[PDB]
């Protein structure tokens, strides 16, 4: 393959495309014998060179990595998420779909097809592996063989065109709660709220509209509500016609927080929209209710975090203003005005990729983990981030005491998103382990790190070496072996 | 897996164990559209940590790499050679066989089993891939799927216990010509000469004895003769009982060259043994007859080239004396004495891993390629050699004119054995391409280089990037697609 000599395709961003199997990876330390299951994660990784001769990181085909941990060892299986895009391009031997979220640039032969790269999450639910991309229905895969099933349209009961890559599982019911924005077509203001039974059946789909079309990448869920931030990374057909990146950030638009009832009978009039001054937030650590209030914890930045989705008025990217810090947004459903009740920074550590013990989804909670950008640490090698942030620490916040733990990966490495592994179904919050990929940039390889989740400062208890490098990853999740067809 | 923190298992020698598939590897330059076939090569690569807690490079399980070149692209498939050792250890989840060529160190449960790691050659013949190790019958594999068949004992017609990893194909008949030393048991002085029909049937097996048991790793073949050098890397059960490496070099023993008729009716009295002063040679570039003389071209060193098979009298390894230079040994079958007719250095370039256009096997020939150790070149990174030689150039010798070509891989790389690809069955000698793996040590990855075989100084015409590193390799070979079940 002849790939471009551009940053999106060179160095740490060289295409990999490895499908492989390796049991019993070389490792150091002690892999807890308690562990029996697998950590799935996804990297964008281009099957073919881009039609345009350049592209962005977020547009690579999804490659799924599974780390099966069992018997004190770690195995890897890596396979493509075989989206319709992947299959059509594989058959043609070339790229057919064009630039990011831009159907104007697709070959005529794929007009109307799902454009998904299934590249943003590798999530386990209802016995399936979900390889997810927010512009289409999710792909599903067999979590044991990692063969691909196809797109999940729930027996035709789903009528929205899209499905999120940030599904939540409600611990009270076991339902998956999801959204799909641009639900009636590209750049539309329609959104669907979906709930899916533990057995994989669509329970309901509820339609509503948002203040403006924007990247609705993540969201929170509480007992009663979908908690949907409206942040002005905006797109339009006009941008696409002009050849601009689909999304661009508008510093002049307000940010909203929508509180949408989790009800099949939802009507637009049931929604409350709270409004605040412009800022940027993407991911949600968790949301929960307290009395008539809703709290959602997000890494908030002063301005855009996506340099490749630039300021719509032509401003150069501002890295300092892109530093996000975990912040609690509180709204009161009983409040008279549309103002937020409070906005409260929860840490001065800058960070992103927030995670919780997912048993606490929607509930008051004590612990959160993040990737931290610690700009005071030495750096001899940089890499691993699509936007150029160096994620060099694992951070744990204790909301009860305020305490913070930090673990730095050293001066030639960077880190990928952590994932929490509960010790058992009924173990206390945070009792378990954290796993995450570490980019060993000087060695051009990756490790899987395993930490005791509440004692990270001493470093990982096991380090699993991969004999090759993973690419930049997005989201990942642990599932116990019995949830994924792997051995007891 | 917990592997030792010793040189045989760290850095460039970290275990890899990658089984993978990647079509359409990222590449630069122009892969000749003429190419349609595959280059196979093998790396020792330990499935499990060694029983003893340390080991040598030559003892790793064979991992077979196939580079399928077709349609101007290169694909990789990598799979284990599933020897009986591999299978038994895989089932047990641990190492069962011990140190190199030392059955005293095996678990009792594998007493009597073939100890082969099939780690020394990946050779194509009779529609099969042969994964070869000189202590056992060869393993065979499907060259298209790379599944393993098992050990080839030729329908029970083979009675020797061993089979070489340096098979030759006689261009006059298409037969494979092979030896098997230690043919009646470990450290025995019995050797078999085998010829195998193009259809894979054993034609004959002829037994003889050699002056002393030693590592009979390679040999030459001519129209009439097996040409067998006897070089005193010697082994014994006494060494094994003392816990010494199986082989050690004895500077006090003579070197012989045996000229053994290629005849099923061979008797010991038919063999001529020529004798010379001690030296070291391992590989054979080619051998051929001229009148009543036999010529064989070998990289000759003053002393041992294997530091891990040390001097038997306790001398420290001498790297300067380990420098080998291609040298023609000539004996005359009509000569009265046992002296060689001539010993003539053919180049002052130090090098090893000699290769020819294999259509010239046994014939007078013009071209030879080697890996050169050019000690005058700068080196910022070292790696890639089991004995510590830096193989940093590709070298071509023209025996007609004397001319030499050199291509240096640069200061952070090293090279693996080249292999010649003929343009067509009837093309002139040397008309075709050279392929070889290049270790990009600073990048912790490997490339496959493709050269115009007689114009190497301009560098490779294509560079195929692998997104991971291969380990040190031994021998490899190209086969056309129609010889290996791959597409026309
Ligand atoms: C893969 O495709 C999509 C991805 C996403 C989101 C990715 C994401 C990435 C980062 C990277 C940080 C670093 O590298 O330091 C940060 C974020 O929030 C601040 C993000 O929301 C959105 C649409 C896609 O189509
Ligand atoms: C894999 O197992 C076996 C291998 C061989 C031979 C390997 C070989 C290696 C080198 C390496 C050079 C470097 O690294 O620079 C040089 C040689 O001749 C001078 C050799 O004959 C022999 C027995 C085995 O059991
Ligand atoms: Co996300
Ligand atoms: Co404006
Ligand atoms: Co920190
Ligand atoms: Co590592
Ligand atoms: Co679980
Ligand atoms: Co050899
Ligand atoms: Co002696
Ligand atoms: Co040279
Ligand atoms: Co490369
Ligand atoms: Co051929
Ligand atoms: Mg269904
Ligand atoms: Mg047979």
């Amino acid at each position: 393959a002849h790939f471009p000599d551009t940053p999106a395709f060179t160095g740490f961003n060289a295409p990999s495309r490895i499908e492989c199997d390796i049991p019993n990876l070389v490792h150091e330390g002690t892999i807890p014998p308690e562990l029996n299951g697998a950590f799935f994660r996804v990297q964008p990784d281009p099957q073919f060179p881009p039609r345009l001769g350049d592209d962005i990181s977020f547009n690579g085909d999804g490659m799924i990595t599974r780390f099966h941990i069992h018997d004190g060892q770690c195995d890897i299986k890596q396979r493509w998420a075989k989206t319709n895009k992947w299959k059509l391009e594989n058959a043609a031997g070339k790229a057919l779909f064009g630039s990011y979220r831009n159907p104007l640039t697709d070959d005529e032969s794929v007009k109307g097809e799902y454009r998904s790269t299934a590249n943003t999450n590798a999530f386990v639910f209802a016995g399936k592996l979900w390889a997810m991309k927010e512009d289409s229905p999710s792909l599903t895969m067999d979590p044991a063989t990692m063969e691909t099933f196809g797109f999940e349209k729930f027996g035709g009961k789903m009528t929205g065109q899209t499905f999120t890559a940030h599904p939540k599982v409600d611990p009270l019911t076991g339902n998956m709660v999801a959204i799909g924005y641009a639900a009636s077509g590209l750049c539309t203001d329609d959104v669907c709220l979906y709930e899916i039974s533990p057995d994989g059946e669509l329970i309901y789909e509820a339609w509503f509209k948002v203040p403006y079309y924007c990247m609705m990448h993540d969201f929170g869920v509480t007992k009663d509500y979908l908690v949907l931030h409206i942040v002005p990374s905006i797109g339009s057909w006009d941008r696409l016609e002009k050849g601009l990146p689909h999304f661009g950030f508008d510093t002049t638009l307000p940010v909203y927080l929508g509180i949408i009832p989790r009800r099949a009978d939802l009507k637009q009039e049931d929604i409350r929209w709270f409004k605040r001054e412009n800022c940027f937030a993407s991911h949600v650590m968790n949301a929960f209710q307290e009395g008539t209030k809703v709290h959602v914890d997000v890494p908030e930045a002063e301005n855009n975090m996506f340099p490749f989705f630039p300021d719509v008025h032509g401003a150069p990217f501002n890295p300092q203003q892109a530093m996000s810090r975990l912040t609690r947004w509180t709204v009161d459903m009983a409040s008279n005005s549309d103002e937020f009740d409070s906005v409260t920074r929860l840490t001065e550590t800058a960070g992103e990729f927030p995670r919780i013990d997912d048993r606490m989804t929607g509930l008051p909670y004590r612990y959160g983990w993040m990737l931290e950008m610690d700009m005071k640490r030495p750096v001899e090698l940089k890499g691993g981030s699509a936007g150029g942030f160096l994620m060099n620490c694992l951070f744990l916040k204790d909301h009860q005491t305020g305490a913070e733990q930090h673990w730095w990966c050293g001066p030639t490495s960077s880190l990928q998103e952590p994932a929490f592994i509960p010790r058992s179904k009924d173990a206390p919050e945070g009792d378990g382990w954290i796993v995450q990929v570490c980019n060993r940039l000087a060695d051009h390889k990756s490790d899987l790190l395993i930490f005791e989740a509440l004692d990270i400062e001493k470093g990982p208890v096991a380090t699993v070496h991969l004999p090759f490098a993973l690419r930049f990853g997005l989201h990942g999740n642990w599932a116990n072996a019995e949830e994924i067809g792997l051995a007891a």
